[PDB]
């Protein structure tokens, strides 16, 4: 949304508001970390720093062919 809750694993959890054209990256300065330094998960799997949080654009790509 423009606010996200961020769980420090281990510490705390906050809500963040970000951008319409914030990165992850933005989350974790956000909560005075280093991307660097962190993963970042979302529903349990890595994602990279540098990735929009809004979605505006997804690939379908076909299994078989056609």
């Amino acid at each position: 949304g423009r606010n996200v809750t961020v769980e420090v694993v281990g510490e705390e959890t906050s809500e963040v508001a970000v951008d319409d054209d914030g990165t992850y990256a933005d989350l974790v300065r956000a909560v005075d970390l280093s991307p660097h330094e962190v993963t970042v998960l979302v529903d349990g799997r890595p994602v990279p720093e540098d990735q929009s949080v809004e979605v505006d654009r997804v690939k379908v790509l076909r299994l078989i062919k056609g």
